[PDB]
């Protein structure tokens, strides 16, 4: 009762000592160019609320060695301004207006806020995602500018953990910062987003569901992910990660369970993004008795796989906060058809054979590894490099 759990530990996660270590580093790295970035804009200062760090590397369901997270950076309008969120008709997906910044500006406060207006709202006051995007684009860069630069473009920073180097680039929405150590050795990148935050009290009701942590985890925040549409730049996406985490948190098998149906699905059917099946766990958190978790990981992995492929069967994997999102409604049937096939042959296969799971969850170069013994997970990332 343990073929699981070793595959897990030898080609699936990174140690969580490693982990630990390079969260240390990385949030370190970041809190020095976000002090920095207070010191370039007196609006961002005053809009600054915190940062959550978000992705599977931080949900703890990051199968083998992680590469990126996103740093939500959380901006807070002050409620004085009087901030309107509605539900858009678009499923998931929010609109937000203010409807007393003019009153706002003539507060003693509201003075940092003059130029809110000019930067971040289109018409009648609406929060608007392009504009929110290059607001935060020119002030990394303006924040890029007043740092060290080594080499070519290198940015060079120092604190309790050594000297770092951050390279940077826009592939996206978002600049990307990539964060090595000054020795070389590439830690990761890490996507800078601009987010605002809310409180309980703006929490969409029409079509959503409730918050499971009102007291605790009170606060959400909208992300300038669109979803064509009209008006554009008006769309906000929502992100419930934080709630999401706690979901997911003290519950034994379940996060090695979700990585391996990910590692599942890296291998067989790429067609299924990596939200799609952590939507799946929710829902079967929803419907399971908290006992469930506490199971052999053969009984949870092969019951939650056995679901997973009845979500994929049914061609519907809805949005876990607003139902009327079918995460897969844009996938075709045949290609829905086809991974429903692999996944029950694979069933099957390993139903009463537990030694066939490895051979469906590891590439062939893996196997081999895996039969003479190597473990590739244990210096994947090592938070202190070798050198
Ligand atoms: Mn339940």
């Amino acid at each position: 009762e343990n073929i699981l759990n070793d595959i897990n530990k030898r080609f699936i996660s990174l140690p969580e000592e490693d982990v630990r270590g390079n969260k240390q580093i990385l949030e370190s790295v970041l809190r020095t160019f976000v002090e920095q970035m207070k010191t370039q804009d007196p609006l961002f200062k005053a809009l600054f609320r915190r940062v959550f760090y978000g992705g599977s590397f931080y949900d703890g369901l990051k199968v083998g060695k992680p590469e990126e997270f996103d740093l939500d950076i959380l901006l807070h309008i002050p409620i004085y301004a009087q901030p309107v969120l509605n539900e858009s008709n678009v499923p998931g997906f929010v609109w937000l207006k203010l409807n007393n910044l003019d009153g706002w500006l003539r507060q003693p406060e509201g003075r940092v806020y003059k130029d809110f207006r000019k930067k971040f709202l289109a018409d009648n006051d609406f929060l608007d995602t392009g504009k929110t995007l290059r607001w935060m684009e020119s002030l990394v860069q303006k924040t890029l500018n007043t740092l060290p630069w080594v080499n070519n473009a290198t940015c060079e920073l120092t604190n309790e953990f050594g000297t770092f180097h951050i390279n940077w680039w826009k592939g996206g929405p978002a600049m990307t910062l990539g964060i090595s150590h000054s020795s070389g050795e590439k830690i990761m990148d890490v996507d800078l987003v601009a987010c605002f935050v809310f409180s309980g009290d703006k929490w969409p009701i029409n079509g959503y569901r409730s918050n499971p942590f009102p007291s605790t985890k009170p606060e959400f925040f909208i992300v300038p992910k669109k979803p064509p549409v009209n008006p554009q730049g008006r769309y906000w996406s929502l992100s419930f990660q934080e709630q999401e985490r706690v979901l997911i948190d003290n519950k034994n098998r379940l996060k090695p369970a979700v990585k391996l149906i990910k590692k599942l699905k890296e291998k067989t059917h790429p067609n299924i993004a990596s939200y799609y099946i952590k939507t799946v766990f929710l829902h079967i958190i929803e419907q399971k008795d908290q006992s469930f978790w506490n199971k052999s990981l053969r009984e949870v992995f092969m019951t939650t796989l056995r679901e997973y492929n009845e979500f994929i069967a049914d061609q519907s994997i809805p949005y876990y906060w607003c139902r009327k999102n079918n995460l897969i409604g844009h996938l075709a049937p045949i290609t829905l058809n086809n991974i429903s096939n692999r996944i029950g042959y694979i069933i099957k296969d390993i139903e009463n054979n537990p030694e066939n799971i490895a051979k469906h969850l590891l590439t062939k170069e893996e196997y081999t590894k895996y039969i003479q013994g190597e473990d590739v997970m244990a210096e994947a990332l090592p938070a202190l490099p070798a050198s």
